């Protein structure tokens, strides 16, 4: 394990109040994933706190982390005052065999979040700023020349920028591609994963809008709106809310059959109990006229028939099964749910 310093997972063994460089303080380890670690250090130099994404020193992970370090550089060059809800990597380096991502320190993660309001919800309010946020940074995203595929948008990889502020940034673009990379295929995480991606068509920056739609829903209710155990779980869930996909794209899909076929009318549906296509309404499921989700919200500032109504329009315009139509970071940002 590279001259002492590795564990069994390929991770850089943190030792707290080791130096680095000359420069970094590792205090502690802050959080572990696919990738390695994130650790809390300190920077003598520039005198602030940093987290140090530590890859795994496994060639997958070091490749990837090199694509998320040239993507991160990219959206930078436009970023300059960080305005667009993106991390911001300082630098990166090469540090005992472990490529080293320096990030400006944030917060915790919505999913951390919503594990403290013991997977309940956070406030329509509070939906509705972390949504135009996300709403932003997509935009942000979709800029030509950047042109960037999250593809892995999960309440996991949105951090509270501090714990007492509503700003959030998207982190971790290990997974991330421009438009017109294709080579990617079951990607995303399940839950937030697009009905483009699940059906095996081309797919573009609207697949992050989809997972963005998913997050929305589970940041209010607490619970992951399409939770599939698998692909065929995942797809007959979403077609649980959404009914069966449009024909004219069941027909131009790969994995239309992984999901469907066609019956003797010619017409598409599953080919396997749930509930039947369309009949879990986003409308119940967001409580519309009962309260909010599980009646929790009844009487609550903010949270009106008129207020979810418009949440739910938006949401399904999120949720469109058509990439072409789903709506565009732009006009998300004119919906009436946030005026
Ligand atoms: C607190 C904190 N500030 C961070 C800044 C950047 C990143 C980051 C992580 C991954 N990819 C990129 N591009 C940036 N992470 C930051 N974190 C942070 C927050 C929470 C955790 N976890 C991970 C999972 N664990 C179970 C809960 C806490 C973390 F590791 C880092």
């Amino acid at each position: 394990y590279n001259d002492g310093y590795d564990d069994d997972n390929y991770d850089y063994i943190v030792k707290n109040g080791e130096k680095w460089m000359d420069r970094y303080e590792i205090d502690s380890l802050i959080g572990k994933g696919s990738f390695g670690q994130v650790v809390k250090a300190y920077d003598r130099v520039e005198q602030e706190w940093v987290a140090i994404k530590i890859i795994k020193n496994k060639k997958a992970f070091l490749n990837q982390a090199q694509i998320e370090v040239r993507l991160l550089e990219l959206m930078n060059k436009h970023d300059t005052e960080m305005k667009y809800y993106i991390v911001h990597l300082k630098r990166h380096f090469m540090f005992r065999n472990h490529l080293c991502l320096v990030f400006e320190m944030l917060s915790y993660n919505l999913y951390d979040l919503l594990r403290n309001t013991n997977f309940r919800g956070v406030s329509l309010n509070l939906t509705r700023k972390f949504a135009q946020q996300m709403c932003t940074a997509l935009l942000f995203l979709a800029t030509p020349e950047l042109s960037i595929i999250h593809c892995d948008l999960k309440p996991e990889n949105i951090l509270l920028c501090n714990p007492k502020r509503s700003a959030i940034k998207i982190v971790d673009f290990g997974s991330s591609c421009q438009l017109g990379q294709r080579i990617y295929q079951y990607i995303q995480s399940r839950f937030y994963r697009s009905p483009e991606v699940l059906l095996g068509m081309p797919y573009d920056l609207a697949i992050d809008m989809w997972s963005l739609g998913c997050i929305l829903v589970e940041m209010h209710t607490g619970e992951p709106l399409f939770s599939g155990a698998n692909e065929v779980d995942q797809m007959n869930k979403i077609v649980e809310v959404l009914g069966i996909p449009p024909a004219h794209i069941l027909d131009q899909a790969p994995k239309a059959r992984k999901f469907f076929e066609k019956l003797p009318d010619g017409t598409w549906n599953l080919k396997k109990e749930y509930k039947p296509p369309g009949t879990r309404k986003l409308h119940n499921i967001l409580g519309v006229e009962t309260g909010g989700p599980g009646g929790r919200r009844a009487g609550e500032s903010g949270h009106t028939v008129a207020d979810y109504l418009k949440f739910k329009d938006l949401i399904l315009r999120m949720l469109d099964y058509d990439p072409k139509t789903r709506i565009q970071p732009y006009y998300a940002l004119q919906h009436s749910f946030f005026k």
